[PDB]
C-alpha cells in the first residue's frame, strides 16, 4: 500500500505548510503594525485584531485539526478537546464580528462623514475590538466547556471530539443562520451602500494623475509609459478644467484660479517634454522627467487636498475571502439537516480546512496590496 502511505505523508506536508503560512505572514502584519506608526490607523487596528485570530488559528487550529484527522481519532484527551473546540469557536466568532465592525465603520464613514470620522479614534477602536473578543468568549466558551455539566453527562465517548450540544442537526443550523448567514447578509448590505456611496469627480481625476505617474516611474516597456503619459494627459486636462475647494470662493479671475491652470499647463509642457524624449528613443530621460513632474506637481500641490477606492476594494476581498472559505462548511450544515450521509466525513474534512484557509489567504488580501506594509515588510526581513 505505497499509495495510501503516500497520502498520509503528502496530507501532513500540506497541513503543515498552510500552518506555517499563516504564521508567517500574519506575524509580519501584526509585527509590521507595532514598528510602523504609519501603519497604526483604525483600519490597521482592526486588522491587526483580524491577524491575531488568524494567527491562533494557524498555530493552534490548523495543527491541532490536522493531530486528529491523520491519527484518525482524539489523542489528546477530553480537557484539551473543549479547549480546543472553545478557542475555535470563541476565535471564529470574533473573526466575524471583527468583519462587522469593519464593515459597519466603513458604513458610518461613508454615511455620516461630519459626524462619525471624528469619534473615529484609536481608544474607542480598542474597545470595539475587546468588546468583540468579550461578547464571542461569553458566548461561545462557557456552553462549549460546562454543557457537559448542565446536562450531568458527557456523551463526548473516548476518542471523539465534538460540540455535545450539536447532538441535534437543527442545533448545528441555528448556530449556522445566527453566526453565519445573518452576518453575511449584512456585510453584502453594508458594502453595497458603500459601493453605491463611492459610485467626487475631482478625487477621481487626481487620483488618476497620480497612478499614471507611479506607472511612469516603474514601468518595465514602451508600452507602460505611453499609456500612462496619455491617460495622466487626459485626467490632467479634466482636472484642469475644473474647479478645486479653493479658498473665499474666488472668481475665475482670480490670482489663485488662474496660478491653479498655470501649473497644470507647466505640467502638461512637461508631459509633452516627455513624451518626445520617450519617442526620440530616450525612454530612460522620460523616466526622469516623471521625477521632474513629480518636482512641478509638488509645487503646486497646495491646492489640492482619496485612496478610499482601494479601501473599499480591500475590504471586499476580505469579505469575498471569508465568504467564498466559509460557505462550503455550511452548506454541508444545511445539508446534514435533513441527510447526514449526504455528506461523507472526507467533505466534512475539506469544509473544515476551507475555513483554516481563510486565515492562511486573509494577510494577502490587504498587506500584499498596500506600500507601507511591504516597506515594512521588506525591513523585517532585511539584515541588519
Ligand atoms: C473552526 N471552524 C472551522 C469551525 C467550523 C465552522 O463553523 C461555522 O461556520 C459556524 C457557523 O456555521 C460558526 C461558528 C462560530 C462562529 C462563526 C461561525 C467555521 C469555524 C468555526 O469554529 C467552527
Amino acid at each position: 500500500s505505497p499509495y495510501k502511505t503516500f497520502e498520509v505523508v503528502f496530507i501532513v506536508l500540506v497541513a503543515g505548510s498552510l500552518s506555517l503560512v499563516t504564521i508567517i505572514g500574519n506575524i509580519l502584519v501584526m509585527v509590521s503594525i507595532k514598528v510602523n506608526r504609519h501603519l497604526q490607523t483604525v483600519n490597521n487596528y482592526f486588522l491587526f485584531s483580524l491577524a491575531c485570530a488568524d494567527l491562533i488559528i494557524g498555530v493552534f487550529s490548523m495543527n491541532l485539526y490536522t493531530l486528529y484527522t491523520v491519527i484518525g481519532y482524539w489523542p489528546l484527551g477530553p480537557v484539551v478537546c473543549d479547549l480546543w473546540l472553545a478557542l475555535d469557536y470563541v476565535v471564529s466568532n470574533a473573526r466575524v464580528m471583527n468583519l462587522l465592525i469593519i464593515s459597519f465603520d466603513r458604513y458610518f464613514c461613508v454615511t455620516k462623514p461630519l459626524t462619525y470620522p471624528v469619534k473615529r479614534t484609536t481608544k474607542m477602536a480598542g474597545m470595539m475590538i475587546a468588546a468583540a473578543w468579550v461578547l464571542s468568549f461569553i458566548l461561545w466558551a462557557p456552553a462549549i466547556l460546562f454543557w457537559q455539566f448542565i446536562v450531568g453527562v458527557r456523551t463526548v465517548e473516548d476518542g471523539e471530539c465534538y460540540i455535545q450540544f450539536f447532538s441535534n442537526a437543527a442545533v448545528t443550523f441555528g448556530t449556522a443562520i445566527a453566526a453565519f448567514y445573518l452576518p453575511v447578509i449584512i456585510m453584502t448590505v453594508l458594502y453595497w451602500h458603500i459601493s453605491r456611496a463611492s459610485k467626487a469627480d475631482l478625487e477621481d481625476n487626481w487620483e488618476t494623475l497620480n497612478d499614471n505617474l507611479k506607472v511612469i516611474e516603474k514601468a518595465d516597456n514602451a508600452a507602460q509609459v505611453k499609456d500612462a503619459l496619455t491617460k495622466m494627459r487626459a485626467a490632467a486636462l479634466d482636472a484642469q478644467k475644473a474647479t478645486p475647494p479653493k479658498l473665499e470662493d474666488k472668481s475665475p479671475d482670480s490670482p489663485e484660479m488662474k496660478d491653479f491652470r498655470h501649473g497644470f499647463d507647466i505640467l502638461v509642457g512637461q508631459i509633452d517634454d516627455a513624451l518626445k524624449l520617450a519617442n526620440e528613443g530616450k525612454v530612460k530621460e522620460a523616466q526622469a522627467a516623471a521625477e521632474q513632474l513629480k518636482t512641478t506637481r509638488n509645487a503646486y500641490i497646495q491646492k489640492y487636498l482619496s485612496r478610499e477606492k482601494k479601501v473599499t476594494r480591500t475590504i471586499l476581498a476580505i469579505l469575498l475571502a471569508f465568504i467564498i472559505t466559509w460557505a462550503p462548511y455550511n452548506v454541508m450544515v444545511l445539508i446534514n439537516t435533513f441527510c447526514a450521509p449526504c455528506i461523507p466525513n472526507t467533505v466534512w474534512t475539506i469544509g473544515y480546512w476551507l475555513c483554516y484557509i481563510n486565515s492562511t489567504i486573509n494577510p494577502a488580501c490587504y498587506a500584499l496590496c498596500n506600500a507601507t506594509f511591504k516597506k515594512t515588510f521588506k525591513h523585517l526581513l532585511m539584515c541588519h
